C-alpha cells in the first residue's frame, strides 16, 4: 500500500491519457473540442486537415490511408514508449538497476504495457487517437487492405475482455509496473535484484486488488494470465510488423521502434 501510492503517483504524472480521461470522452461530452469521428477516407481527410496541417501541406493525402494510419500508429507508440520510460524511472529500485538492465526491461515490457493501456481508450466501436481529438472506428479499420487491417483487431479483441475486468487506473498502474519488472527477461546482468523487485510489486498488487475489488476473488490469478497473452500478442504482433517492413513500399519504421525490434 505504501509502494502502491507512489506507483499510482508516477502513473498519473507520466501518462497524458488515462481511463478516467478516456471514459470522459468515450462516454460523452467532452463538450469542448469533441473528438472528430473517423469512419472513411473523407473524415480521415477532414481530421488530417485540422490536426496535422503541416503534413497535409506536405502532400500526405496522395498516399494510401493504410500507410498514413500506420505512420500515425508509430508516432503514438513512440510517444508512449517515452512516457513508459519516464514512468519506469519513477518505480522504486528501477533507477538502481544496471543501465543495461534498465534498457532491457523496457525493450521487452513496452509493447506489453502499450497494449494493456490501449484498452483504456477503446470500446467495442472504436479507439481514441490524437490526444483525444480523434476517434477511429474498428470497422473502418477492418475496411482497410491487408496486411493493414490485421493490426488492430487482436488488440480490440483483448481490450473488451480486458475492460470487462473493470480495473481502475490504480489497478492499472501496479499492473503496468509488474509487466516491466519481469526477471525472466533475456540478457539481464543482475537478475536477483530485479526478481526481488517483481516480488514486491506483485505483493502490493495482490493486496490492492483484494481491497479494491473484494468481491472479485479470482481477479489476481486472472491478471497473471493477462500477462502471458500479451507476450504472445506481442510475439504475433512482431511477426506482422516484420512482414510489413519487408513487404510494404512506404511502411518505414521509426528509428526508436527499430531499436525495439532487434531481438
Ligand atoms: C488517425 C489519423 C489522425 C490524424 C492524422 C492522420 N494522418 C497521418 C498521421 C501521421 Cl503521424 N502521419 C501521416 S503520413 C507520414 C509520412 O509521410 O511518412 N499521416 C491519421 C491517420
Ligand atoms: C496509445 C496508442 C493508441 C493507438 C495506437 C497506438 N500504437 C499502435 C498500436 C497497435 Cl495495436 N499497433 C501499432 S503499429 C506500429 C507499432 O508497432 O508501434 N501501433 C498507441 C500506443
Amino acid at each position: 500500500k505504501s509502494l502502491a501510492k507512489r506507483i499510482y503517483e508516477a502513473y498519473l504524472k507520466n501518462f497524458n491519457m488515462n481511463k478516467v480521461k478516456a471514459r470522459v470522452i468515450l462516454s460523452g461530452k467532452a463538450s469542448n473540442n469533441p473528438p472528430f469521428v473517423i469512419h472513411d477516407m473523407e473524415t480521415l481527410c477532414m481530421a488530417e486537415k485540422t490536426l496535422v496541417a503541416k503534413l497535409v501541406a506536405n502532400g500526405i493525402q496522395n498516399k494510401e490511408a493504410e500507410v498514413r494510419i500506420f505512420h500515425c500508429c508509430q508516432c503514438t507508440s513512440v510517444e508512449t514508449v517515452t512516457e513508459l520510460t519516464e514512468f519506469a524511472k519513477a518505480i522504486p529500485g528501477f533507477a538502481n538497476l544496471d543501465l543495461n538492465d534498465q534498457v532491457t526491461l523496457l525493450k521487452y515490457g513496452v509493447y506489453e504495457a502499450i497494449f494493456a493501456m490501449l484498452s483504456s481508450v477503446m470500446n467495442k466501436d472504436g479507439m481514441l487517437v490524437a490526444y483525444g481529438n480523434g476517434f477511429i472506428t474498428r470497422e473502418f479499420l477492418k475496411s482497410l487492405r491487408k496486411p493493414f487491417c490485421d493490426i488492430m483487431e487482436p488488440k480490440f479483441d483483448f481490450a473488451m475482455k480486458f475492460n470487462a475486468l473493470e480495473l481502475d487506473d490504480s489497478d492499472i498502474s501496479l499492473f503496468v509496473a509488474a509487466i516491466i519488472c519481469c526477471g525472466d527477461r533475456p540478457g539481464l546482468l543482475n537478475v536477483g535484484h530485479i526478481e526481488k523487485m517483481q516480488e514486491g510489486i506483485v505483493h502490493v498488487l495482490r493486496l490492492h486488488l483484494q481491497s479494491n475489488h473484494p468481491d472479485d476473488i479470482f481477479l489476481f490469478p486472472k491478471l497473471l494470465q493477462k500477462m502471458a497473452d500479451l507476450r504472445q500478442l506481442v510475439t504475433e504482433h512482431a511477426q506482422l510488423v516484420q512482414i510489413i517492413k519487408k513487404t510494404e513500399s512506404d511502411a518505414a519504421l521509426h528509428p526508436l521502434l527499430q531499436e525495439i525490434y532487434r531481438d
